[PDB]
């Protein structure tokens, strides 16, 4: 459960939030595959409740209604489509898993669903699963509303409605199979692995009884006894009853102090400062390495929807955003999974954005497709935060130190430090409000390397930035205060 099951030299995942099946077939041999990627999470591909109020929320999709593979993202076609082309080219799949819940008990009954199954949340009924009444645990929770009001309290963690989201009893057998049953479609599809949603709202023991009834992955392109990779969203902060390393035994966890600490330390407030980052990881209170999966945002706190809140970076603060991905990709702390979003019309009203709920981009609720502009960037309002040459380029950097220890650590007690990898690769890192100009040992075989972060390398070519590295393994950097992007990295690979 606890590897990623990616191609060897592969060491990171994307999030193509809310992307249509076929442009992630297409941007996986066409980006995904050539620049090294390891693998790409995607959506929800199950059928969800269409909310017309809002419209069509971004939200919607963690609200089941079936496990048909139908929704905005394409069909069981489509999907069994892009599994098979991204597998092919080496790029693995997985699969967002919203196993906990249905969708919200206060919606109307009907067919306003992706693929038009009829639901009646008021009477429990979801007859494309087929679920009941008797699959819920209306009668388990013990709080007056019926919904999760206290989090001091485990047991209704678990048991009760997550703000009014039916939830399922993934005690009886009967649900443990069912979803053990659309897991193992998957699976036999070609995933290589899930990410359990709301994973702090089920028993560790819940959890494990539905992994225990899962496929190994399909031998086409897996070695035979191989398990699919599980990572569970656990949102622990530090002072709650329940701990991320309940839930060691299923798989890996999510780290979500490690964006949050990260956030505040390269923004440089309560008094943190990247010289602090010398003994990154669990030193700093994080779960172990090899049970970490990191990332700088995700879908849910870029908006503000989740656990960091205000010291989240994210693509809307750039600069410091690619520096923070920068330090995570090059770190050996954790398994690294990179954001790719897209744009939506931001409206604070003191301090919250009323558009935050704002889906993907659409014509009038169809999923505007994926248009990849002349430099490479991507149009139709589409961020491709992966795209991005500074992103990009680091995703290959932990590639290529993948295995290297972490050495020749600097910095000024300030904003300015820089460490290598082994003899792989080294990066230096300007956050202070003066320029940088120092000589440095970096622990890197003598030549002239490309900076990876202003440029690239090209046939023995760089565009950007070089580096001389002399027989010492010293060599010199110089970064302004005022650089566009204050950090530079060079690598084995990068090498002219
Ligand atoms: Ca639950």
């Amino acid at each position: 459960q606890y590897s990623p099951n990616t191609q060897q030299g592969r060491t990171s995942i994307v999030h193509l939030f809310e992307w249509r099946w076929v442009d992630i077939a297409l941007e996986c041999e066409r980006y995904l595959a050539p620049k090294g990627f390891g693998g790409v999470q995607v959506s929800p591909p199950n059928e969800n409740v269409a909310i017309y109020n809002p419209f069509r929320p971004w939200w919607e999709r963690y609200q089941p209604v079936s496990y048909k593979l139908c929704t905005r993202s394409g069909n069981e076609d489509e999907f069994r489509n892009m599994v098979t082309r991204c597998n092919n080219v080496g790029v693995r799949i997985y699969v967002d898993a919203v196993i906990n819940h249905m969708c919200g008990n206060a919606v109307s009954a009907g067919t306003s669903s992706t693929c038009g199954s009829y639901f009646n949340p008021g009477s429990r009924d979801f007859p494309a699963v087929p679920y009941s009444g008797w699959d819920f645990n209306d009668g388990k929770c013990k709080t007056g509303s019926g919904d999760i009001e206290n989090y001091n309290d485990a047991t209704q963690v678990r048991d009760c409605r997550l703000t009014g989201l039916l939830d399922l009893a993934l005690e009886k057998d009967y649900v443990r199979s069912k979803i053990a049953e659309y897991m193992n479609h998957l699976i036999d599809i070609g995933v290589a692995g899930f990410r359990l949603d709301a994973s702090k709202h089920m028993w560790p023991g819940d959890i494990k009884a539905i992994l225990d009834k899962l496929h190994n992955l399909n031998s086409n392109w897996f070695p035979a006894g191989s398990k699919p990779f599980i990572y569970q969203e656990v949102i622990d902060l530090g002072g709650e009853p329940i701990k991320s390393s309940d839930y060691f035994g299923n798989g890996r966890v999510t780290e979500f102090k490690y964006g949050a600490k990260l956030g505040t330390v390269i923004r440089k407030w309560n008094g943190e400062k990247m010289s602090y980052l010398k003994n990154w990881g669990e030193g700093w209170g994080f779960v172990p390495s090899d049970r970490a999966l990191v990332f700088v945002d995700n879908h849910d706190n870029q908006r503000g929807h989740g656990a960091g809140g205000a010291s989240i970076l994210t693509f809307w603060d750039a600069r410091l955003y690619k520096m923070a991905v920068g330090f995570m990709l090059a770190h050996p702390y954790g398994f690294t999974a990179v954001m790719s979003s897209y744009r939506w019309p931001r409206q604070f009203q003191n301090g919250n954005d009323v558009n935050d709920w704002v889906g993907p981009p659409n014509n009038n609720g169809v999923i505007k497709e994926v248009t990849i502009n002349p430099d490479t960037t991507c149009g139709n309002d589409w961020v491709c935060e992966h795209r991005w040459r500074q992103i990009r380029n680091m995703v290959i950097f932990r590639n290529v130190v993948d295995g290297q220890p972490f050495t020749n650590w600097y910095d000024n007690g300030s904003n300015q430090v820089a460490f290598g990898r082994g003899n792989r690769g080294f990066i230096v890192f300007n956050n202070d409000d003066w320029s940088f100009s120092l000589t440095l040992q970096t622990g890197l075989p003598a030549g002239t390397y490309c900076d990876v972060i202003s440029g690239d390398k090209i046939n023995g070519n760089c565009t950007g930035i070089k580096i001389y590295v002399s027989d010492d393994g010293k060599a010199h950097f110089s970064i302004s205060n005022s650089a566009e992007d204050p950090f530079i990295a060079i690598h084995a690979e990068s090498k002219l």
